[PDB]
């Protein structure tokens, strides 16, 4: 009952890697053949995102993973492999620590049955705050507001038309329930999943 965490830097001289890099469906498509069998005994959550571009290059995927992860099934030169390491999220109660997440905060209309987006930075965060509370996590804030910053703000339209909105925090929560908090790690937070969304990330 542990994790696994791969990091995955794409050669972008890869033609399938710029493939992927240009479609997060593609891109999950293919991360999905390292952990292939315990997907299709619906025992696997996979979790990914795209670190942000910091370079200089070269482009930085982070997997997480329920199962040991087989990156031998990846393309001849698509990417730099890293061994997964067994990660255990060792969480007692009080903690804080610094975090990252690229979700999808919107909404379920009721006046259309559709999912929108958010629209302000304001309500954007109202989700995010309620989610890691929901989690068993707590946002830690200053006498100016809520201890976040969001970075990337980005419409995906990913064309498998896939439509979503892709929003990065970063900042610093605290944790109240430690197994509440564990489990929402290992489910990952809010839609988006398959785009490269809900991967929450965790350092002290």
């Amino acid at each position: 009952f542990q994790m696994w965490l791969t990091k995955l830097v794409l050669n972008p001289a890869s033609r399938a890697a710029r493939r992927d890099l240009a479609n997060p469906y593609e891109m999950h498509r293919t991360l999905s053949k390292a952990v292939s069998r315990a997907l299709e005994e619906g025992r696997e959550r996979l979790l990914w995102r795209l670190e942000p571009a910091r370079g200089l290059e070269p482009p930085v995927v982070l997997v997480q993973t329920l199962t040991e992860p087989d990156w031998s099934v990846l393309d001849e030169g698509y990417a730099q492999v890293f061994p997964p390491k067994p990660f255990h999220p060792a969480l007692k109660p009080g903690q804080r620590l610094r975090f990252r997440l690229r979700a999808n905060p919107a909404k379920r209309l009721a006046a259309t049955g559709k999912r929108v987006a958010l629209k302000t930075p304001a309500e954007k965060v109202a989700w995010l705050e309620r989610r890691l509370e929901e989690g068993g996590f707590r946002l830690l804030e200053g006498e100016r507001g809520p201890w976040v910053q969001i970075l990337q703000d980005t419409f995906l339209e990913v064309r498998r038309l896939l439509q979503v909105q892709a929003v990065l925090f970063e900042g610093r929560l605290e944790v109240v329930d430690p197994e509440r908090a564990l489990a929402t790690l290992r489910r990952g937070v809010g839609p988006g999943k398959a785009l490269g969304l809900g991967l929450l990330s965790v350092a002290p």
